């Protein structure tokens, strides 16, 4: 609804920064609402549902399993590990590696994921494959978060996000139970509080990711509907702004709560 896009100028005026915005439905693909839909913005954490669902789809293939253990060690940690540095000497199988990757945003989780599917090169690939032609990923944890202005590397669009993401968990792509695996990670999302969830209803359905990034970048994608079911998908990124954490988080949720208000 139109009233909607207001909340995301007001965020741009806010925050001085651009924002991007999809509303998209989940059955029909139709995209309801939309702000700066085919400009580039970092991904930043939020590349971490599509690592897993090109884990997921290997997995599918019999080219993974997600009971498989990876070993690592301190040479591999980056900042921000807090499920990855617990398990240092244990490893991790593949399902706890993108459970943290998902549910803790954890960066060296995400990196040994990468490393399994064959980097950035082989994730961009796929996603190419799935028929999203502009989603890059070119970086590893954490200089993928550096959102350089005009840098294209590790950008995406909302437009091409939203159908991503909606391709992921609920396309023909993976399969039903890889489908649900993917949202379930989602569902348990512990860092994305402020962002959508802090605005979503008693009762509501939400799978969501959230990335924050250098130069004020800050994102969510997220699958969500009443009565416990998904039925939309919402894309917000935002980049350039000088504004607090709390600042641009406050803006962010303003958006959520006006397309809950006017669904």
């Amino acid at each position: 609804h139109p009233e909607t896009l207001v909340k995301v100028k007001d965020a741009e005026d806010q925050l001085g920064a651009r924002v991007g915005y999809i509303e998209l439905d989940l059955n029909s693909g139709k995209i309801l609402e939309s702000f700066r839909p085919e400009e580039r913005f970092p991904m930043m954490s939020t590349f971490k549902v599509l690592l897993c669902g090109a884990v997921l789809s290997r997995v599918d293939a019999g080219q993974e399993q997600l009971g498989r253990r990876i070993h690592y060690s301190q040479n591999d940690l980056v900042e921000y590990s807090p499920v990855t540095e617990k398990h240092l000497t244990d490893g991790m199988t593949v399902r706890e590696l993108c459970s943290a990757a998902i549910t803790m945003s954890d960066n060296t989780a995400a990196n040994l994921l990468l490393t399994t599917i064959g980097g950035p090169k082989e994730l961009t690939a796929f996603l190419h494959n799935m028929g999203d032609h502009v989603t890059r990923l070119d970086r590893w944890e954490p200089e993928l978060n550096e959102a350089i202005p005009n840098d294209e590397r590790d950008t995406t669009m909302p437009a091409a996000m939203a159908t991503t993401l909606r391709k992921l968990l609920t396309g023909e792509l993976l399969t039903p139970a890889s489908r649900q695996q993917l949202i379930d990670w989602m569902e348990a999302d512990k860092v994305a509080g402020p962002l959508l969830r802090s605005a979503l209803p008693a009762g509501w359905f939400i799978a969501d990711k959230s990335g924050a990034g250098e130069r004020g970048s800050r994102g969510i994608i997220a699958a969500l509907g009443p009565d416990g079911k998904p039925s939309r998908i919402v894309v917000i990124y935002t980049t350039g702004s000088q504004a607090t954490m709390d600042e641009r988080n406050r803006q962010i949720a303003e958006i959520g709560a006006s397309l809950i208000k006017h669904w």
